[PDB]
């Protein structure tokens, strides 16, 4: 049953989140 | 709130899990 789905979709969207912002406070250190 | 709950796990679990995924990543790959 579509619970799960609430759990992998916060995973991407959490997994997602972190690489952008790390890669935004990494962009300027080359 | 049941649902929220599920997404803020996955969103934790997905920060956590990315963080120490290229953190113990980058230290071992050189
Ligand atoms: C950077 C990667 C981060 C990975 C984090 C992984 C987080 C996983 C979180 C929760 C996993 C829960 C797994 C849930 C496992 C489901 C159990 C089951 O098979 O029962 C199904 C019933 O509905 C049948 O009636």
């Amino acid at each position: 049953e579509p619970e799960i789905t609430l759990i992998i979709f916060g995973v991407i969207a959490g997994v997602i989140g972190t690489i952008l912002l790390i890669s935004y406070g990494i962009r300027r250190l080359c």
